[PDB]
């Protein structure tokens, strides 16, 4: 019957004004890591850009990876709308997008930032919520990376999530 | 079967002549944040010290707060002996408690620092356990707030957690 | 269906070359404090490294402690092949090593820095796996202690864990 338990980062971040910081800091502390996770995010981004729904869950790999190695994290993962991988050099500034179907077309010893989508976009943590639902579900993917202004992915959001940001605009 | 799930921060206290600040290290990493909390406790607040048994868990908002979040608060939290909330301001200091059953008697916009109860007192962490247990018991409260030497609200302790003490005093 | 519950310290460092240094962060983040644990050894020693498959979880006490604490110990938890006790100094220089069975003969008062068996021996943690593994089996001991090169205890290996190192050299 605890406390901490009972109110979501979300709950923190509407309350913002009102509790003390030494309040706000034994519930992160009390929390489980994706939801300081959560919490991070909603604090760095307003309620009407895409970087506060960004779920950092993704398949992702450096710019020193293999086909080898995408293979094996798609036949090793098991992940919600997924069939994307995303490249990112040693800064963690997003390169590009290698998709499912083609990499289990290419040779093993190949490197990955040779075989970058042509079609792959990123959003902008800044864009809007109904800007980054149209962009996913006007195209033939079910997920898109996010990266923030110094062009770093931060991560991704789902065809799943953009469907409920509809709903949510509806009701 | 795991040993430091086998070891209270209690055990971690009372052998802190004898254990290796390594072993005291990994013991704490291992457990909860409120068995870390507890052990921060004991280990600031000696045996007879009402701080040692001072429960984080509880109702607390800065004085920019008005009744409007004071009412959402009793809503929407089930805490064990809550019926009072306590106001701080933003150094974190103690300045009273409001209670539950006024709050819903006035207007949401309303400041709560303006509505501080009379009666509203304060343990200081240094008070004796049995003096703590007799200042709850013997007043119209079920919990009281706990403040530092330093005037910083630090936690509450219960009637329930009294009741406690005594039956200890007396075993 | 969580995505950094499906990857193990292991696969971490198996796949440092490849991951993103904010991505292994947000998995250790993610795990138990065990499994980070496990990954600072994997990172730390190489795969033929007794260190790598040490075990932190044992019996360990200051060269302050007394026979009633040692009795205490063991008597207080339960442990897998667990039958002595690790002394070390207020570095955490291991010193020696008292057995169960001759501390349960001694006097509560008489400290264990007084006790250490004669027969006493630790592994480094650059000992060879099989080395270990012949050490632990060919000898009266279940467990035998672990030193790092400053010579800090630094964990255990089991007769156990012995028996699985052979079966996979094997494999
Ligand atoms: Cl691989
Ligand atoms: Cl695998
Ligand atoms: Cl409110
Ligand atoms: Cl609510
Ligand atoms: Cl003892
Ligand atoms: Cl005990």
């Amino acid at each position: 019957d605890l406390l901490f338990a009972q109110l979501s980062p979300e709950d923190l971040i509407e309350w913002s004004d009102y509790l003390p910081e030494s309040f706000t800091d034994r519930a992160l502390a009390q929390m489980g890591e994706r939801q300081r996770q959560r919490f991070e995010l909603y604090d760095q981004y307003s309620e009407n850009e895409i970087g506060r729904y960004t779920d950092h869950q993704m398949l992702v790999l450096s710019d020193k990876a293999t086909v080898a190695q995408a293979q094996r994290f798609f036949r090793r993962i098991e992940l919600d709308c997924n069939d994307n991988l995303f490249i990112v050099d040693e800064a963690d500034k997003y390169l590009g997008t290698v998709r499912r179907y083609d990499i289990f077309k290419h040779e093993p010893h190949e490197p990955l930032i040779s075989l970058l989508s042509e079609d792959s976009r990123a959003l902008t943590a800044n864009t809007t919520l109904l800007d980054a639902a149209e962009a996913i579900e006007h195209s033939r993917e079910i997920e898109l990376p996010v990266i923030d202004d110094a062009g770093e992915l931060i991560g991704r959001v789902t065809l799943r999530a953009a469907t409920a940001l509809v709903r949510e605009h509806y009701e």
